[PDB]
DNA sequence: GCCATGGCTAGTA
DNA sequence: GCCATGGCTAGTA
């Protein structure tokens, strides 16, 4: 499979995560049949434009935290979105935001 | 080509 | 560890 397809397949899968659930880079990656490709799902999400109607906020790492995402710390926005979805998050010592995976985890 | 740089993470320590 | 992108440079031609 070529990139650009992959992407389309990701976004498809991401568009499938239910309102108020979530998944992880890792899961998605395996979902679309390329388990080794977490990081890239990462990047697929990165490249989307704001105007997207693709649920990129519903994807976080396997440690139930909002991925660091150093460049453009304006990922604060991912938090907001997720709260208004009802999902409930808190911070940590060392900052970060985090939630209860077993609950919110989309178990397809 | 070799190398650093990422919204990573299963399995060690 | 895994793996794409993209910016350097040995060193072929």
């Amino acid at each position: 499979m070529r990139m650009d397809e992959f992407y389309t397949k990701v976004y498809d899968a991401v568009c499938e995560i239910p309102y108020g659930k979530v998944s992880t880079y890792g899961e998605i990656a395996r979902y679309v049949g390329m388990p080794s490709y977490a990081r890239q799902v990462g990047q697929a999400m990165k490249h989307l434009h704001p105007e997207t109607h693709v649920p990129w906020h519903r994807v976080i790492n396997s440690r139930g935290t909002i991925s660091k995402r150093d460049i453009s710390a304006g990922e604060q926005r991912q938090k907001d979105r997720l709260e208004e979805e009802g999902v409930e998050i808190y911070q940590t010592s060392l900052g970060e935001y985090k939630l209860n995976l077993p609950e919110y985890m989309w178990k397809p």
